[PDB]
């Protein structure tokens, strides 16, 4: 089952699901402090994307996994084995983009993608600016194998905001960690060189982007971008947090965003 091999988990009941869609370096286990706000009022579907720490290194496709394109199909396959349709999607950077290219084969499966600190593309043109210079990118590539761990933990508090020694550090370390090392090798190459930016006028669903106002991988104007850029309606709400994880570092902020986006729709 596609869904066992996602460590599928289902919760609540409602007659609208959330399905929630951790980022990477993490799994469901990231939303822990999210459920309760939504057991009671919707059924709520978790999974772990293929090739995380949690899921089984056999059915890792290096082929299929080496873009995100993969990632789009496997979560419409998952909602078709539990039966979700217009569910309101909720994921962090990778997974909502996924969620986004998923909608434009299946819109029917989606009825908004709640998205926190979302890019289509890291890496700087001469008309877009993503964060990341490409020629920089390179150089750090090239050793990524045998300096993953030390590369990862160097610059772990700065894309967090947290320090080393914190909790969310800890809990964020743990799960990365738990990847075996070439396919978070091959997970992290491919997220460098992702493009979605020809997608982005396609994608037609409603899409709630929250950012960080201080993210090393997503500069605060790419929600602007977004907005400008998508083919359906969208809001852009830019939080008082720092981090590209401020679900799993600063909840006390960021959940009570995450919840009105997911409660209240900007379409009728």
């Amino acid at each position: 089952s596609i869904g066992l091999a996602h460590n599928v988990t289902i919760l609540g009941s409602g007659e609208t699901t959330v399905v929630l869609g951790h980022g990477y370096g993490t799994d469901q286990s990231v939303w822990k402090l999210l459920v309760p706000y939504l057991v009671d009022d919707y059924k709520v579907l978790l999974y772990d994307h293929m090739g995380a720490g949690t899921t089984n290194p056999d059915y890792f496709d290096f082929d299929r996994y080496s873009s995100l394109e993969g990632y789009s199909y496997d979560l419409i396959a998952i909602l078709e084995e539990f039966q979700v349709s217009k569910c309101i999607y909720v994921g962090h950077s990778m997974s909502s983009m996924a969620a986004a290219v998923a909608s434009i084969f299946r819109p029917d499966l989606f009825h908004k993608l709640v998205m926190i600190s979302p890019t289509p593309r890291l890496i700087n043109t001469e008309e877009y600016y993503g964060g990341f210079e490409q020629k920089v990118m390179d150089e750090t590539l090239r050793s990524l194998d045998e300096n993953f761990k030390s590369l990862s933990l160097g610059t772990a508090p700065l894309l967090l905001a947290c320090d080393l020694e914190s909790a969310a550090m800890q809990e964020y370390c743990r799960t990365l960690f738990n990847m075996r090392p070439d396919i978070a090798c091959c997970i992290t190459r491919m997220i460098c060189g992702l493009d979605l930016r020809p997608y982005l006028g396609h994608v037609t669903v409603p899409c709630h982007i929250i950012q960080s106002s201080n993210d090393i991988m997503v500069p605060v104007a790419v929600g602007e971008y977004l907005r400008k850029n998508l083919g359906g309606p969208s809001v852009v709400e830019v939080m008082p947090t720092e981090g590209h994880l401020p679900h799993l570092s600063m909840p006390e902020v960021t959940i009570p965003v995450v919840l009105r986006h997911i409660r209240q729709d900007i379409t009728d």
